[PDB]
């Protein structure tokens, strides 16, 4: 309940509520011009109801050649669970993971400093996270090295030629696609996960039968655990621990690794 955690938002969760296309908050959007400094603009999805307090935020990057449209479904699916979600475009579609990491941070700074009052008043600027697909997922990793105060990081089918992440301090949930041929899990997702410190709160979820582009369309397995990870780490909301620990066993999951329990 709220008495034991000022960041709890929404009713106590169930598998129904974390699998739902929409959570308990209605959502509005603020579009941000590509002319914004430091990144290519995007769309901010935010909860409309203010009666429970302010919210943490997650910036969400797409992958190589891709635009915010490839990530749009995350916007309201996650924001409706009580988050500000900023699906960005990058400066160019050809940007690499390091560049994408810088841009994720620029998008977060935009939320804190430059966003429309409707967004700004709903934001707890102390509770920020990153997520991204493919090179954008490599960017999520990069952003956490650049800014260790981030609360959470969710690299989705991540791509990065840098395979070493032993300096990461941010709780990181990597989602792999078993059949990925662009960012194969053998050489991207799994080594990244294994390189993160074993004392870091972390998880690896591999999706059975999934291709590289699985994160770009609604996927209930991705959504429910993205929501749970953000709740646990952005909101410190231990009502969501039940879904993360012990390891999920959903049929769609090829394998799951974790450092449960998350103290
Ligand atoms: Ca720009
Ligand atoms: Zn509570
Ligand atoms: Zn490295
Ligand atoms: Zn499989
Ligand atoms: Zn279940
Ligand atoms: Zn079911």
């Amino acid at each position: 309940g709220p008495q034991d955690n000022p960041y709890e938002r929404g009713p106590d969760p169930t598998e129904d509520s974390i699998e739902a296309i929409r959570g308990p908050f209605s959502v509005a959007t603020e579009r941000v011009s590509s002319f914004a400094s430091g990144f290519g603009g995007g769309t901010i999805y935010y909860p409309r109801e203010t009666d429970e307090g302010t919210f943490g935020a997650v910036a969400v990057a797409p992958g190589f050649t891709a635009s915010q449209g490839s990530m749009s479904w995350y916007g309201e699916r996650v924001a409706s669970q009580g988050f500000i979600v900023f699906t960005i475009d990058t400066n160019t579609r050809l940007d690499q993971p390091g560049q994408r990491g810088r841009q994720l941070l620029a998008a977060l700074d935009y939320l804190v400093e430059r966003s429309d009052r409707k967004v700004r008043e709903r934001l707890d600027p102390n509770r920020l996270a990153v997520m991204g697909h493919a090179m954008g997922g490599g960017g999520s990793l990069e952003a956490t090295v650049m800014r260790p105060s981030l609360k959470a990081s969710i690299p989705l089918t991540p791509w990065n030629l840098d395979k070493t992440w032993g300096q990461v301090q941010v709780p990181t949930f990597i989602i792999g696609a078993e059949l990925d041929t662009i960012a194969p899990v053998s050489t991207h997702a799994k080594p990244f996960y294994e390189s993160l410190p074993s004392s870091l709160p972390k998880a690896y979820m591999e999706l059975d039968g999934a291709t590289h582009f699985a994160p770009n369309i609604p996927n209930t397995t991705i959504a429910k655990y993205v929501i749970s990870w953000l709740k646990r780490f952005v909101d410190e909301d231990t009502r969501y621990s039940q879904f993360l620990c012990p390891n999920p066993t959903d049929r769609a999951i090829e394998e799951y690794r974790s450092t449960c329990p998350y103290k």
